């Protein structure tokens, strides 16, 4: 159900180092335990010359932090990509300045609170209230029910432990 | 570190039925799993003639919802009570109208983000954006890192399952 998208996105310009500052989901179970489905920690974004998106992240799987590699396929809309996987999962870029934050959402393309998850990406292991403001504003319309935030020390650890 | 307290509290007037609408803690681990330390669901408040506070709640203990009974001892300040337990745990009433919401916090009396947890109590199994607004406002100053919200259907279930 996400209604915000970044106009004139330059997907080449969001490459490099990112930290998952905060996370929010429509249902508590998507982010609840350490091995929840959308409880992922993004490490780096590597956009393909063909404007695709190679995504590096950590995800707590079977009692330990495992580095993952996912591909987001480009789409006729430049802020929306499709993850190459089952049950179709769309990735929407809401807003970014490329150099400080990146607001994106994740939705099992079925409905709003159906299966929704969003994050606040920031380039540094600092908490950025500016980015978090915008993060919560953007989500204000969304049926979010769980919301995480991490501290600098946590951001420098695998799986934010 | 909580800096808001309800002036002129009438602790006799907050008795009866309450629902835990939302929860927030200074550290993710206090509310994370189903059996986290401050992941409690308040059922009813029963204030003692001697202005003490008998508290009824559910808490997921050893893989199942267990009803608990805790006593909050009155204090020289009327919005602050001490739970009869170890490691001194203070309970602060931030704000209420007795008939719709009640904002309270819980702090292992050591420091702000040390061990903090707050809730948004409401009299009905309805989501009250008014109460949730005020809830988030009050917490705006607080180092909260986890935040839960529940839906009507969940509020009518034991342990909000
Ligand atoms: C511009 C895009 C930046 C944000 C990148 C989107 C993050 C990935 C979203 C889908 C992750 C896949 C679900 C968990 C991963 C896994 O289990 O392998
Ligand atoms: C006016 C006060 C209303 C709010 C009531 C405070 C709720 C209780 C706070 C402390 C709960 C004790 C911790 C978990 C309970 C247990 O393990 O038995």
């Amino acid at each position: 159900i996400v209604t915000q998208t970044m106009k004139g996105l330059d997907i080449q310009k969001v490459a490099g180092t990112w930290y998952s500052l905060a996370m929010a989901a429509s249902d508590i179970s998507l982010l609840d335990a350490q091995s929840a489905p959308l409880r992922v920690y993004v490490e780096e974004l590597k956009p393909t010359p063909e404007g695709d998106l190679e995504i590096l992240l950590q995800k707590w799987e079977n009692g330990e932090c495992a580095q993952k590699k996912i591909i987001a396929e480009k789409t006729k809309i430049p802020a929306v990509f499709k993850i190459d996987a089952l049950n179709e999962n769309k990735v929407l870029v809401l807003d970014t300045d490329y150099k400080k934050y990146l607001l994106f959402c994740m939705e099992n393309s079925a409905e709003p609170e159906q299966s929704l998850a969003c994050q606040c990406l920031v380039r540094t292991p600092e908490v950025d209230d500016e980015a978090l403001e915008k993060f919560d504003k953007a989500l204000k319309a969304l049926p979010m029910h769980i919301r995480l935030s991490f501290n600098p020390t946590q951001l420098e650890e695998q799986c934010h432990i």
